[PDB]
């Protein structure tokens, strides 16, 4: 157990702030809600504060707080994300969309007061203007995934590897290959994990009285051991 884990005991407010620029189409997203790490549960509504989101909402789910993952008792000694709190961690990804562009993201995840804040910069390049992403051809849904986590001893953080398959409106799938690196912001000790999985489940919806372009997300995330965590 870490000291940082103690910050997660009950329900914690979350603020997510994302500035994006994909093929020169700029946007901002703000997320508001709460996290319950005991149960591995997140409740968030995200609004595009610049008006129309120029990419599909499902392509931003992974970018838009793994510190709310439920680590079973016997895996708590492997929970990097909470151990890095309150000072927090940097999270970087390259997300490669098969036969289309790439997103590069850099986020800082830390507490500000009693709120957990995820502040992200996203830059996408090499997208097709007519493709599945800039052409909004993806279905509004998000399937369950398995994130593979490994220690990065030299950086005293973690790497993660996973694939997201987004359903396309014509019945095809759009792959998005995720490469991820996390490093702590503070100088204090953290917990480095053995290899494991995070098992994820996500429900996307709309708030019927919300006029702005938005996404309501319910997410469940639980850590799982190495033998069966792939499915
Ligand atoms: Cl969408």
């Amino acid at each position: 157990s870490s000291k940082g884990e103690e910050l997660f005991t009950g329900v914690v407010p979350i603020l997510v702030e994302l500035d994006g620029d994909v093929n020169g189409h700029k946007f901002s997203v703000r997320g508001e809600g709460e996290g319950d790490a005991t149960n591995g549960k997140l409740t968030l509504k995200f609004i595009c504060t610049t008006g129309k989101l120029p990419v599909p909402w499902p392509t931003l789910v992974t970018t838009l707080v793994l510190c709310f993952s439920r680590y079973p008792d016997h895996m708590k000694r492997h929970d990097f994300f909470k151990s890095a709190m309150p000072e927090g961690y940097v999270q970087e990804r390259t997300i490669s969309f098969k036969d289309d562009g790439t997103y590069k993201t850099r986020a800082e995840v830390k507490f500000e007061g009693d709120t957990l804040v995820n502040r992200i910069e996203l830059k996408g390049i090499d997208f097709k203007e007519d493709g599945n992403i800039l052409g909004h051809k993806l279905e509004y849904n998000f399937n369950s995934h398995n994130v593979y986590i490994t220690a990065d001893k030299q950086k005293n953080g973690i790497k993660a590897y996973f694939k997201i398959r987004h359903n396309v409106e014509d019945g095809s799938v759009q792959l998005a290959d995720h490469y991820q690196q996390n490093t702590p912001i503070g100088d204090g000790p953290v917990l480095l994990p053995d290899n494991h999985y995070l098992s994820t489940q996500s429900v996307l919806s709309k708030d019927p009285n919300e006029k702005r372009d938005h996404m309501v997300l319910l997410e469940d995330v639980t850590a799982a051991g190495i033998t069966h965590g792939m499915d």
